[PDB]
């Protein structure tokens, strides 16, 4: 699962991936957290 902190970031993340970029990169570019669990951490509610 690819969660995110701020709403703004979540948006940029989608765009990055929409182009064909990897999860990791986009996660660091926008600021989204990449985990395995099926839930979002308190830190990244978005």
């Amino acid at each position: 699962k690819s969660c995110c902190p701020n709403t703004t970031g979540r948006n940029i993340y989608n765009a990055c991936r929409l182009t064909g970029a990897p999860r990791p990169t986009c996660a660091k570019l926008s600021g989204c957290k990449i985990i395995s669990g099926s839930t979002c951490p308190s830190d990244y509610p978005k």
